[PDB]
């Protein structure tokens, strides 16, 4: 996250960190039940010969605050049973950039480990709404990840504006969120993490960090997968 600030301990207890064998933190995810996470398909594609699609080469950290303190109180470490990539995911366009990760053993809910509510298929996040992005991604384009979980408040962008700003690249599965003046944005390593929409104190996951043209540039807001469209796919494949 570029332009954000340190999250408080326990503040985003649905945020998960996904580590790939021998590489440290690579992507984010969100807890939606004791057994299931939501993440980005593109994180789990074989590439450069490393087998990112191999569920046995991932470790999920739940309840994590600081990447240098992975044995801290409240952290739950889990292996993955399987990765369900969306069948329409396209690795050239990044259309349908979503995946479901099954934990080997269930999480135990705690002050630091809690699920986030799914939106039903009719749920709207209108252009202009302020929502939150979190992750351990880079804090500058071309920089390094954050040890402490970062948070940033960003705004939903109009879909026509989004299309014109990133021409020939936006599909209806995608939403632009950020600021047209840049400054606050997700970045490499935030992929797969949640957009958290805070209302009356109810919180919904609005989308999934997917991609961007650089990070925090003017007129180049981050691009996110829209979660309401996938409610029935999640139910069908996980029961959640
Ligand atoms: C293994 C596999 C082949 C699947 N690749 C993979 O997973 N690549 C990841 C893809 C996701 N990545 C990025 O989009 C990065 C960083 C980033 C990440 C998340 C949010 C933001 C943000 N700003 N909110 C920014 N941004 S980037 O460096 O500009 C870059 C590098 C490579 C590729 C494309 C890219 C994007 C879109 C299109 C479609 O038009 C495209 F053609 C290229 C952008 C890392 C790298
Ligand atoms: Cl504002």
């Amino acid at each position: 996250v570029v332009g954000g600030t340190d999250a408080d301990e326990g503040e985003w207890p649905w945020q998960v960190s996904l580590h790939a064998l021998g590489q440290g933190h690579i992507c984010g995810a969100s807890l939606i039940s004791p057994n299931w996470l939501v993440s980005a398909a593109h994180c789990y594609i074989d590439d450069r010969g490393f087998r990112y699609s191999d569920p046995t080469q991932w470790t999920a950290f739940l309840g994590l605050h600081d990447q240098s303190q992975r044995s801290a109180p409240g952290v739950q470490e889990r292996r993955l049973k399987r990765i369900i990539s969306h069948p329409f995911f396209n690795d050239f366009t990044f259309d349908y950039d979503i995946a479901l990760l099954e934990l080997e053993k269930p999480a135990e809910y705690s002050s630091m480990v809690r699920p986030i509510s799914l939106p039903d298929a009719s749920h709207v996040f209108p252009a202009g709404k302020a929502i939150w992005v979190t992750g351990w991604g880079h804090t500058q384009y071309g920089g390094t990840g954050a040890l402490i979980l970062q948070k940033g408040e960003i705004r939903v962008i109009n879909q026509t504006t989004c299309e014109n700003l990133l021409p020939q690249q936006i599909t209806p599965r995608m939403m632009c969120v950020g600021f047209l003046s840049g400054g606050v944005d997700s970045c490499q390593g935030d992929s797969g993490g949640p957009l958290s929409s805070v209302e009356d104190g109810r919180i919904f996951q609005a989308g999934v960090v997917s991609w961007g043209d650089g990070c925090a540039q003017r007129n180049k807001p981050g691009v996110y997968t829209r979660l309401p469209l996938f409610r029935d796919w999640i139910k069908e494949n996980t029961g959640v």
